[PDB]
């Protein structure tokens, strides 16, 4: 759809953009430990909690790409984890809000990353990949099909971001490499290439140099559509003293924000953040989705 002004809709922004254009070269805002907005112990907070508002109010602000790590349960069924940290909240919960959200506003869609955050129960029946696969995967709005995946295809579907690896079902993104706590590239799909910027636990400077490097390199190579770039600008760290993921997003959401601001550039990438809010002055996620006005 024509007109630039259709970005600024925070739930239907994906409209304007080209069927055409594959989901790769998108700038698209995502969160972090997108389910960790059901903390409210103290403790738990300045170590685990990364987001405070649901995931409705994370898409309905602009966010489709979601961070979900589980565990498997002895009920069988995958429920979401923060290491050892039971979340209060589950795969089908997060399932049902991406639908609904998907009801409401069909000219969207929602990557979701799904990572094997803990071991799973002693007790369950099956293993974590074919749980998923058989009790969940299998369901309709899952797009099945690979390659190079274009906004077309995925409008009203949720694209899958495989992080575990005993994978068995096609559809979404292949598991890949992705080695701790680093800076890498490798190869997806048949095509697609990937960066990955995931340095949780740095330093506030090494983060954010970082943050803006690979930001530099995916602004620069703007017109590479067979090239995910995915920068995290989540920093996790042993909190407590003010070096809560809230102290730092506090500071390097605004400041990234404005690095995009002042560089009015092409593409900047997925951007997946935490905190995301309507407290810090410039918004991240509002600048990643004007980044895309180079497409309409």
């Amino acid at each position: 759809a024509s007109s630039v002004n259709e970005l600024e809709n925070w739930s239907k922004w994906m409209q304007p953009i080209p069927d055409s254009i594959p989901l790769a070269r998108i700038s698209i805002p995502g969160t972090a430990d997108s389910g960790t907005f059901k903390l409210q112990n103290p403790i738990k907070q300045v170590w685990g909690m990364t987001q405070e508002y649901d995931f409705r109010y994370q898409m309905d602000h602009g966010a489709r790409i979601f961070d979900i790590r589980g565990r498997l349960t002895d009920d069988n069924t995958i429920v979401l984890h923060h290491g050892p940290l039971y979340l209060y909240v589950t795969l089908h919960e997060f399932i049902n809000e991406a639908k609904q959200f998907l009801k409401d506003n069909p000219s969207e869609t929602i990557i979701m990353s799904l990572k094997k955050e803990y071991e799973d129960m002693k007790g369950a029946e099956d293993s974590f990949s074919s749980t998923f696969e058989k009790k969940y995967f299998v369901d309709p709005i899952f797009l099945k099909t690979e390659g190079n995946i274009k906004l077309g295809d995925a409008r009203g579907k949720i694209v899958l971001l495989k992080r575990y690896s005993g994978s068995n079902e096609p559809g979404g993104y292949n598991n890949f490499y992705w080695p701790d706590n680093e800076t890498f590239t490798t190869t997806v799909n048949q095509n697609a290439n990937v960066t990955v910027q995931d340095k949780y636990k740095v330093s506030y400077d090494e983060k954010v140099k970082s943050i803006k490097d690979t930001m530099d390199e995916t602004m620069n190579n703007s017109e590479d559509l067979n090239h995910l770039y995915i920068n995290f600008t989540s920093l996790s760290s042993g909190g407590t003293a003010w070096n809560s993921p809230y102290y730092y997003a506090s500071y390097i959401n605004p400041e990234i924000a404005n690095y995009i601001k002042q560089k009015n550039p092409a593409r900047v990438g997925w951007v997946i953040q935490d905190y995301i809010n309507e407290k810090w002055s410039p918004l991240l996620y509002q600048e990643v989705i004007r980044a895309n006005k180079s497409l309409i």
